[PDB]
């Protein structure tokens, strides 16, 4: 039994046990109880809190990448942003602030996180404020101390 | 070391870029492309069993040990969902041409037709030219048929 | 003493129980009740329920594999098809729509499986309409939401 | 990093394939060899002990533990079950012959006839070239005899 | 047996050199620059993607495997830390201009304006020929934004 | 999996795991446990004691510059001094007389360290003494044996 | 293939000597200077970088490969090693003047001055013409400091 | 790793492992593990058993010069002499006969060296007898067969 933390949109887990420490993406899937299996996006969370996108028929081995968390949600098409300089994909339209923290790895409470705007005023993204990815362009999110 | 990749674009026209490290990262890959800014840009690598593995801007690929000689590089905000011919797919541009669904697919595309599957509805044909709009509600599924006659 | 459900191709259960913990495919057929050995198939249900064939001498760890369900039924060939996009084995020349939706992992209640033809009509399959797995080329099934 | 295996058709010509993966699932072999669609091709390892099992296209497949340098890959929309000295086997096509088979049976086809054994009735001999019909209703049972002069 | 490479100062001015050998040190790069003395003088490799690598007086660096044919001098006690769209960047003189951004950033100039983004307060526009102060406490951030008309 | 002892400024390690035997600098501040990653510098401590900087993205083989020792300290700017003739760079305005005589190799217990002033007198390091290198020029410092 | 080197000597006066062989040794670049016995001579080619590489009388050297034009040639029994402005250097004489090195530095003589630097203690200055002996013990570590008013 | 042997001045090897195949003079002395570098010398081996002085700076192709075996050794001063023709330079103001004997390339019991005085008497240099190069003039030595 090889134990791995699901994760939906929110960042709330769910302990799931593997039959087989390489699964696949369906396997991931299936064990989340998540059906139809096509309608639903995996990415393996990989150690530096980077989100590694996975295929369905993609083999992809938990212990090698040291990989104990995967990230599954309904999505039809993934959105392309920055937090902290990392480069990452979002499965789901709309994005929190607490989740951008978290995923910035820092404390949520202690921080705060800003849509970074070029010469033009940063829009603060509230902890509980569902941020729209959809926006034209990539956004760009980066966190600051809160003193 | 001079690498040589293919780098396609949204289109599928090829350009040949050399690298001076086998193992790029996706940032590298696209400067070496002669593409900016680079936080604009989607890197996929286009895997022997051709299927599309976004690659990020810091993530090192090692291109002998996978065997990629292919790189799609194209502008993107936002990857979107589908599959051709079972195969999981993501395509960086909201549009996609049904030569380049019957070019992922793997088949020659004069000699195939390439559909647009709704399951307990009528299918929808993709020209080879015709812009297909991915962007619809849904996971876009699409499966290439035997064309009769090479049109 | 390992206790496996055994199912028939209705998908009818029957409980047996085995002193092996790693059974052979003559193992099951015996302990099944079924005779000839030679003219039945066993395919091991894995846990995201595809159907894996076993020989008559091969060994089969149900406990590694996570497998406690069991498909026996005469055959003399396998007719090949996906459900949902699995690929599948049957047993029997016949399968019926509430089986599929069956192994389909959903409720065949709230569902409707069509047999997708591409360019073509789709072709639904009654709950107990048994239909034909014998015919020419790989039968493609998908299962949809009875709106 | 390059992982040969011979992959087989239905008539047992070989294509040597490089694997970039030692363990790949069914779809990557079938991608591998050539084949399109996929959804049309059935894989079966050839085990060391002769016998083919069949591979799903998500099914994935340590080849060195199971110590399998062989596949199988070939156009199937079903399988037909047989037996030849007494190991169960499963074709993808529906035609098989006796070289094919006093292959399987891991003799040498030269020395050896192969039969189908019809208990109680007149046994059939398949030729070396004979594409035997494995279409029959029931499960074919083929049986080698040395072919001593 | 003659290896050209460009050598730029802290202003971007760039003087051919000549190596006898293509895999020189540090040292003897900022002697064939004629400048002197050689322990007051930073190296920097400038790379294919633009990054700035030091390199010390005896390290050993193979032009040619890098790809490089652009080298920086000059005279520095200190290295200030910064970014540029992105990259990880020092520079060896505590000023930096709005002209050399946007080169290092790739873009060009006339058609580019760069700012020193400041997370949640207002970001401070780097004109093309203002020297900026890279000496203030902080890793600098600089982000380019097309002109367009 | 790598290990790896991470140095800070005052050479007190750590040591760290990773699973990439050709990480990012990103990836070994982010394995170090330090953020904001465009706030810390690493630096390879190579087997001649070299200090080779290492950029956010730069790829490096620790197997084959045979480097096991990284220093990772909070920079926005690097000051570059000499110990015993070695071009070196430290991440921090302040540097120890122990660990000048660690740099250079030295037994810092049988040594002394100066800053050499050519035409004016020497100024001896204590092993405790905090030196500030952001005075104007280049350090010049060299070891001399206690009698 | 009449090759032009300057030679030097351990005063650095020169004298040109035209070579038949662009790739001469040790032994038949001391003979072309006009110099006997051939065993009792150190011949030095001064490198661009003004480093000063000892030369073996069988030792073949492309002058044209390594860019040498100066050759330094001077009667010795025995090399001294020394140090100035951190350059690994060779003399092959027991003593060396200021001028020569505050030459071997790179610099103007007049606008520098010569240290022998010693560490904790104070530093002894070289004097252009003061001929310095070599011979103490210890490598003697000389760096050159500007001389603010040229004297 | 590229081992080369590392010969101090009685001709001592000690075997020595190199990350680079083209080091610096720093580079070999740090990894001889000799300290304070600026007072050793290095010395390249050549296959004739020539002795080349390399600079601290100086860069040195080991595989394309064929060179396999370097001498260090504490070194303020160079002593240049002549054995069976060849010009060297030995780094340590004495020398024994049978470090001679062994750098002209002979077997040291089968022979005697000599310090060849044209039009004096000849000097014999014993095994293990200490030559002082100091003296005026440049030493000129020469093997004899020992029948
Ligand atoms: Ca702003
Ligand atoms: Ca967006
Ligand atoms: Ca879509
Ligand atoms: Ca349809
Ligand atoms: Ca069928
Ligand atoms: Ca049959
Ligand atoms: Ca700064
Ligand atoms: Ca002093
Ligand atoms: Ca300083
Ligand atoms: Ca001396
Ligand atoms: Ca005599
Ligand atoms: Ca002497």
């Amino acid at each position: 039994r090889v134990a791995v933390q699901v994760f939906d949109e929110n960042l709330n887990a769910k302990d799931v046990h593997l039959t087989d420490p390489v699964p696949t993406g369906r396997q991931i899937i299936k064990a989340a109880g998540k059906h139809p299996v096509d309608d639903y996006a995996v990415l393996a969370w990989m150690p530096d809190n980077a989100l590694r996108p996975l295929h369905l028929d993609e083999t992809f081995d938990l212990r090698q990448h040291g990989v104990e968390r995967i990230l599954v949600a309904p999505s039809d098409t993934l959105y392309r942003f920055f937090i902290d300089g990392q480069d990452q994909e979002w499965p789901v339209r709309g994005i929190t602030g607490v989740v951008l923290k978290t995923l910035a790895g820092v404390d949520p409470a202690a921080f705060e996180v800003f849509l970074v705007i070029p010469g033009d005023d940063d829009i603060r993204v509230e902890d509980h404020e569902l941020f729209d990815l959809a926006r034209k362009g990539v956004e760009h999110f980066q966190t600051v101390k809160r003193k």
